[PDB]
């Protein structure tokens, strides 16, 4: 196992990549922070679709947004430079409300 010390070029984290919240907004945190400035792409699957839009900030993250909005195994497919990263595919798991 790794340490917070020595973590790779970019990175996809929170809880967004494990859980959901059906018809609100769910998100999680991505970090080029050797890679560089962005560039990286995502794919959203399930039962059901998703917008996938993200923020700029000031704090160097390429931070997701999306909105599943049905209940479901909703994976995540990460890609960096065409190909997948080290730790693709995640699934958020969305319980729903209504």
């Amino acid at each position: 196992g790794a340490m917070v010390v020595n973590c790779g070029h970019v990175t996809a984290y929170g809880p967004g990549l494990t859980h959901g919240v059906v018809n609100k907004p769910a998100t999680f945190t991505v970090n080029t922070k050797d890679a560089g400035e962005g560039g990286l792409s995502l794919a959203i699957e399930g039962p059901s679709k998703a917008e996938i839009s993200c923020t700029d900030n000031q704090d160097g993250t390429c931070s997701v947004s999306y909105l599943p909005v049905l209940p479901g195994d909703y994976s995540i497919l990460v890609k960096y430079n065409e190909q997948h990263v080290p730790g693709s595919p995640f699934t958020a798991r969305v319980t729903g409300d209504d």
